[PDB]
């Protein structure tokens, strides 16, 4: 079967100035990743990813859970181009939008859903005076040309995240 010949290859790889080795590891995962382009319908491509606008709104917690429902995540922002690609979206669209941020656990300690911390690189998305907890905000949304932490119980549009696939 296909899906077998893929094991094959992503097996191999598993059994494959040091840090010059890992680096040429990363292009060649990276060069064969890139042949993977299949996302579901309606669904947005975007660098080897798959994104979803939702079409209705919910609340932080109600849209994390949405978002596991169809194998994805609340969009986790990895870098600048993807932020700004997304922020654009959402600005057009002029709709408020959750991602997957929040600073739940600990106030003022900003985390994503899959455990990363908030970079100091990307502090420059919050708006102008966010965040400001006003009201005890601790999640993240679109909002404008930035960012703006919300109360999770509000409702927003959600923004969810997958690897494009191999297959239909
Ligand atoms: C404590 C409170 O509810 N204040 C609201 C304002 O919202 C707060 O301040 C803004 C700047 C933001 O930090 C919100 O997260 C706070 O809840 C509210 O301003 C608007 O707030 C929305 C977000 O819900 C947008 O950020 C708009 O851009 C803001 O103008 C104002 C007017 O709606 O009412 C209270 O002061
Ligand atoms: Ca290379
Ligand atoms: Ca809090
Ligand atoms: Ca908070
Ligand atoms: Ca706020």
């Amino acid at each position: 079967p296909e899906k077998s010949k893929l094991q094959e290859i992503y097996q191999e790889l598993t059994q494959l100035k040091q840090q010059q080795i890992y680096q040429e590891l990363t292009d060649l995962k990276t060069a064969f990743e890139r042949l993977c382009r299949h996302c579901p319908k309606d669904w947005t491509f975007f660098q080897g990813n798959c994104y979803f606008m939702s079409n209705s709104q919910r609340n932080w917690h109600d849209s994390v859970t949405a978002c596991q429902e169809v194998r994805a995540q609340l969009v986790v922002i990895k870098t600048a181009e993807e932020q700004n690609f997304l922020q654009l979206q959402t600005s057009r669209s002029n709709r408020f939008s959750w991602m997957g941020l929040s600073d739940l656990n600990q106030e003022g300690t900003w985390q994503w859903v899959d455990g990363s911390p908030l970079s100091p690189s990307f502090q420059r998305y919050w708006n102008s005076g966010e965040p400001n907890n006003s009201g005890n905000e601790d999640c993240a949304e679109f909002s404008g040309s930035g960012w703006n932490d919300n109360r999770c119980d509000v409702d927003n549009y959600w923004i969810c995240k997958k690897p494009a696939a191999c297959f239909r």
